[PDB]
């Protein structure tokens, strides 16, 4: 499914945004990290983007550890 | 819908490089490959579409390999 996509762009969000981050910037971030993705991740990151982000701009706020934020959007089963 | 642009892709790489008349298995064969020749920025969404959708892909597949026909009946598209 969206479990490897999710933690690497999670995992580029985590290394490139600040730690107190306005859902503003999480958005903007988020929006624009699938094209820092390897290449053959970049379609089926938009599509995951897509899918999940009213829940990963909700959750990201709080937490942006790569694993626990995949897990909780059950993203990763 | 968020599948909807990779499955023609892949059902039209199939439909132009697979014979009308190919057994299951050699669908099977070819749609396991076909991910690896569409464009890189492809390759990680189609494997997940393919792994979602094979086994009525390869039911379909034998009567018709349209990609806008057979995308639109498995609910890929539109």
């Amino acid at each position: 499914g969206f479990c490897e996509v999710c933690e690497k762009l999670v995992g580029y969000l985590d290394r490139n945004l600040e730690k107190n981050s306005t859902k503003q910037e999480i958005l903007a971030a988020l929006e624009k990290g699938c094209s820092f993705l390897p290449d053959p991740y970049q379609k089926q990151c938009d599509q995951f983007v897509a899918e999940y982000e009213p829940v990963l701009i909700e959750i990201l706020v709080e937490v942006m550890d790569p694993s626990f934020v995949c897990l909780k959007i059950g993203a990763c089963p």
